């Protein structure tokens, strides 16, 4: 067979882990190092660079709180805890730091869908999205204060197109998230924040449906807020709002609300060994037993898909992360309404320890669960017969 290898990134290694998440790539993980850097570490399980200098030490020296890879490029930008952002390429070798808008810790930072910008944010509300230039450096170009509120949650679901030059603009849906008070708000790179939708219950998770153009976001009661930008008004407003079948009731708390496919919904719960996939295809819930191992029982902690090849990862209590191989909505083979038999039980592997951060790689196979142990590679290693 071809076994999973549980070889693990190490010697300086953090917390907050960044895959090269484009495709063809030199899937590099970025590793928010300890030691004020960031590693660019490899695939294998191993620092690509244990010395740590091409892995780049804060030039304010400061811990890292966000690492991502661009969209485009092997261009890693880093949201240091001080406002610190920096742009650093892979086939460069050169970190390029500007915090000049930017000053608190950097909470926001989602790359554009080309990567000409980056929607970067901070704890004051203040969200901007800085350039990004071939030139290389992180420039900002529009500001947007949100003061009593962090701009915690921020996805790219609808771009929506201005009458200024129908110009495809990134729209930020970020949520001015007043302490719980969802204030969630459409903001574009030129001069404008307008708000998506104004829920008392602050949002557990910003997902979005694409499909049927649901912002899927959840409450903190466990409400799937179905909020689509309706022909009747406009914007993300709340079009339907059922409670998830994953901890019912007030449980949002331990909920994992990921994605399942293109018309599935994931859903699980710290407290259910039972993850059930709300499947957008026919309307189904279905149930995905865990194990028990002598009172180390495996609840569902984190989930997160690998929406690019349709797997979804299942972090549990005891440390290991077992697969669930959603298998398509069924017009090849047997049409049918409960996928909890097609969603098919994985290989299990143990990464170590439990999975609080998730970061799927560009592929299903090169992939990290980022527990606080270890940056945990998750890669396949083959063994002949």
């Amino acid at each position: 067979m071809e076994i999973y290898y549980t070889t693990k990134i190490s010697g300086r290694a953090g917390v907050i882990a960044g895959w090269s998440k484009a495709p063809g790539y030199p899937s590099l993980l970025a590793v928010a190092l300890s030691p004020n850097a960031v590693g660019i570490y490899n695939e294998e399980g191993r620092p690509l660079d244990p010395n740590n200098e091409a892995n780049i030490k804060n030039v304010r020296g400061t811990e890292c709180a966000k690492i991502a890879w661009h969209p485009l490029l092997p261009l890693l930008a880093i949201g240091w805890k001080d406002g610190a952002i920096s742009f650093w390429n892979a086939e460069e070798r050169k970190l390029e730091e500007d915090s000049k808008i930017h000053r608190n810790t950097i909470s926001s930072m989602t790359w554009t869908a080309s990567g000409d910008r980056l929607i970067t944010g901070d704890e004051n509300g203040r969200i901007s999205m800085w350039k990004t230039d071939r030139l290389m450096r992180p420039i900002h170009v529009v500001a947007y204060d949100e003061p009593g509120a962090v701009i915690r949650h921020t996805v790219v679901g609808l771009p929506e197109e201005m009458p200024d030059t129908n110009s495809q603009v990134v729209v930020a849906f970020y949520v001015a998230d007043a302490q719980e008070r969802a204030v969630v708000k459409w903001c574009n790179d030129q001069g404008y924040s307008g708000v998506v939708v104004e829920m008392s219950e602050g949002v557990h998770t910003l997902v979005h449906y694409p499909e049927r153009d649901q912002l899927l976001v959840v409450g903190s009661s466990c409400t799937l807020n179905v909020l689509t930008r309706d022909e009747q008004l406009g914007t993300w407003v709340t079009a339907s709002k059922m409670k998830f079948a994953t901890g019912t009731g007030e449980a949002a708390t331990g909920l994992q609300v990921a994605w399942a496919g293109n018309h599935t919904l994931a859903s699980a719960s710290e407290k259910d060994n039972v993850v059930r996939m709300y499947n957008f295809d026919t309307e189904d819930n279905y149930v995905l037993n865990l194990e028990q191992d002598s009172g180390l029982v495996s609840r569902v902690v984190c989930l997160a898909y690998d929406d690019r090849y349709n797997l979804l990862a299942v972090g549990t209590t005891d440390g290991r992360v077992m697969m669930y191989k959603f298998n398509q909505p069924n017009l090849n083979l047997e049409p049918v309404l409960d996928f909890a038999k097609c969603w098919e039980m994985q290989p299990a592997f143990f990464v170590g320890n439990r999975a609080l951060a998730m970061e799927w790689g560009p592929f299903p196979r090169l992939m990290v669960v980022a527990c606080n142990d270890a940056i945990n590679v998750c890669r396949k290693t083959m063994l002949s017969y």
